[PDB]
């Protein structure tokens, strides 16, 4: 049983000075590509839209 991802879950930065962040993915869209995950810098939430070329799994 393997899955190559799943709503709900953590994913970091991709690079730049937000590259030791996490997200929490609120929604995908597999119809073109993109993700979003409410990521938290300065110690305060920060929702922003990304996608798997900017975001790891972890």
């Amino acid at each position: 049983a393997q899955v190559a991802f799943r709503e709900g879950d953590q994913v970091r930065v991709v690079s730049g000075p937000f590259a030791d962040f996490t997200g929490t993915v609120t929604e995908i869209n597999p119809e073109r590509g993109k993700v979003k995950v409410m990521v938290t810098i300065f110690g305060r939430e920060t929702p922003v839209e990304l996608d798997f070329s900017q975001v790891v799994k972890a």
